[PDB]
């Protein structure tokens, strides 16, 4: 019978700090993480910026031994998973290791290791391609490598749903453990798509802002000249836990995990709907999985990427589920400021609505000077807005027109 | 409680054959899909055989200009869908389009796409990479386009473990329909790494069989005289429908889907360890998720990959599991015939599993002249095996020690 799921710890890489509390200070002063892009030549990409993760040390969580193995988003996910399990405080044992699992996702996975290989191959033959080359760069080596340093034997298993991958990854992590098929589970995304197929790729489908000279200006998510979504790397990483396991050990709960929908727009490879039907069908699957009244909603963190058609698209869905309610919640893009993680995205919005939840305040969408036609929301712009929180929503909307919205609650 | 899911649908792309039909004919009478690779400069390479579709014409599913947009294992992911859901018989209307989804997967991905575009991007630069570059090349893209051509608007979503891919795909897509998040799911997996990348990782781990000169002897599970596995393309795809559902429309029912267990070896990143204890762990995870005792298990579809470690951990955790009954079952690898289709393995060998029950007869383990120190079970060596099955489970055992067990039984 299905049991309930709280959040005991959280982890994060992001473009604002190497923690959750140094990302969240970021988030709540309305500071961007965009900057020129400084570990490769892009004067001939037509985007030449991004969200860095900065001065990221791998020898904080691994040897360099192994480290030097694995591609940065596999050391991302592994960074992000290890901060979640020590904020938890939980003590893996013979007794509870087999109901320990892991389900770290990615977007893309290990982009930046195939393009190295890739060059290794053209440039001086297969006998230079890495021993390390596929358990180093295939996505579900996170909860791989994460299983056998800290003896996790749960379930062990990866999602790939494009910019939905860590909302997906937390949803069905809950729902392993709601029926009973673990009672532990740490669950988030990883990206590091930031090579020269991953600017040249999302440049050659003219998806990126090309506003090179004001990196921090380029994400503007609602905002008239907005020209598209800036690309971001780094990992969230969520401990969910079964209520009463919670509950047993004395566990810190920072809320409860109440709903999940996923829907398929079934619509465009790419383009969202400009109605946002698809995400209106995901959010009111996870309202009445949460079994809420839409007006409980008080803070939305959306996916708001930036696009044209992306954030036009939610106001729709937001209008067309909360009805007049949509005046009262407020909505915020925290891609304003750390740009969009595409697989972690998910994953590091996540822990932004449980913080949201913690502290009672809306994170600002920064940047948004001119809100476009239809964009008449409270949508947080410039600054924090302290206000009463009991419900949080954080959607994601992905490539295949694949939807994931999770709806958390405070916990007394 | 739960709902009973059957399989009503399949669809396959092999070595063996371009449908279900044709591949298991091939499988029935012990015959190899291995040949020495085409169209392809392998010269420098220590593996130059594996297992290619053979004259596959995605013109029968997709206009020239919508293949041109996606790698061949997206083509191969499509193509088993389409048969999959033609051969369900289901009508998808508005009434029931928001209850059947999709779950495709893929171990590896788009590598011959990244491989070509490599190739643009270090000759000419970032402005000759294909715009469809991304949403051609990423893992969810099966479950995107699927959904988009059929009008799919339930759970969409794509798995990615490694060499348990197609496994954890058909199970997690099997709780979706019992848990009454869906009426109907599309469940499987594809791949296509026979390029430099795939061929030259594998081969740079010496993970590969190098037995050039018989190509159809290398793939040879259990033998004294295996030398790694053999790398094969393919797909398949599963229409699993809950049983209400299938019987109210008058469905052909193949077989139940009664159990899916998944563990973690949390052991090592490439190799199982040596008892077998992760898979051990699965497959009576699966057997309690059905409500079976060991004893009431007729037939295992082996992961049986040529590993010299991969085998005999097999032997270890079967014997472990079934104690007197394990020489009553019968086991074989069909990568005895096929390859390992790594994120596919686990969907094709559903279907020869269900194939098995339908036609109550075990595949052979081709190539099994020696049986090694302490193989001797019935695994079934060099010719098909007419029997009694019942019930029969299927095991993926991949990268990261990640396992996966599905329990299919006889339905009537
Ligand atoms: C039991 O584990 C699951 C995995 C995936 C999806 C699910 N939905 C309801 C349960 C469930």
């Amino acid at each position: 019978s299905r049991r309930r799921v709280v959040i005991t710890g959280m982890g994060m890489l992001s473009p604002l700090g190497l923690d959750v509390p140094s990302s969240w200070e970021g988030i709540l002063a309305g500071r961007s993480g965009i900057a020129p892009i400084e570990h490769m030549d892009l004067s001939a990409y037509s985007t030449r910026f991004g969200g860095s993760v900065k001065g990221f040390n791998v020898e904080e969580y691994l040897s360099a031994k192994e480290a030097r193995k694995l591609d940065l988003f596999i050391q991302y996910g592994l960074a992000a998973s290890f901060q979640a399990v020590r904020d938890s405080g939980l003590e893996v044992t013979d007794a509870n290791r087999e109901r320990i699992g892991v389900s770290m996702g990615s977007g893309i996975g290990g982009l930046t290791n195939i393009e190295n290989n890739c060059r290794s191959l053209f440039e001086q033959g297969p006998r230079r391609i890495s021993p390390f080359f596929v358990p180093g760069s295939i996505i579900n080596m996170v909860s791989g490598f994460l299983s056998i340093h800290l003896g996790l034997q749960g379930p062990n298993y990866a999602l790939t749903t494009a910019q939905t991958t860590g909302t997906h990854s937390i949803g069905m992590a809950a729902r392993n453990i709601a029926y009973g098929e673990a009672d532990v589970m740490v669950a988030g995304g990883s990206e590091m798509a930031a090579c020269g197929l991953g600017l040249g790729g999302f440049g050659a489908a003219r998806a990126l802002s090309t506003r090179n000279d004001e990196p921090t200006r380029a994400s503007r998510p609602w905002d008239r000249d907005r020209d598209g979504f800036v690309l971001s790397d780094g990992s969230g990483a969520l401990v969910l836990e079964e209520l009463e396991h919670a509950r047993a050990r004395g566990a810190r709960i920072y809320a409860e995990l109440v709903g999940f929908g996923m829907s398929g727009d079934a619509f465009h490879m790419t383009a969202p709907p400009e109605d946002g039907a698809g995400a209106a069908r995901c959010m009111k699957n996870a309202l009445r999985d949460a079994g809420l009244d839409p007006r409980q909603v008080d803070y939305i963190n959306a996916h708001g990427t930036s696009t044209p058609a992306g954030d036009i698209a939610e106001i729709a869905a937001v209008k067309s589920v909360f009805g007049e309610h949509a005046h009262a919640l407020s909505m915020s893009s925290t891609k304003s400021m750390t740009g969009h993680l595409l697989g972690a995205a998910g994953a590091v919005e996540a822990i932004f609505s449980v913080l949201a939840l913690r502290d009672q305040v809306a994170p600002p969408t920064i940047n948004l000077d001119n809100p476009d036609e239809g964009c008449d929301l409270d949508l947080v712009a410039h600054e924090a807005k302290p206000r009463k929180i009991d419900v949080a929503l954080s959607n994601s909307f992905g490539f295949g027109g694949t939807n994931g919205t999770l709806v958390f609650r405070r916990f007394a």
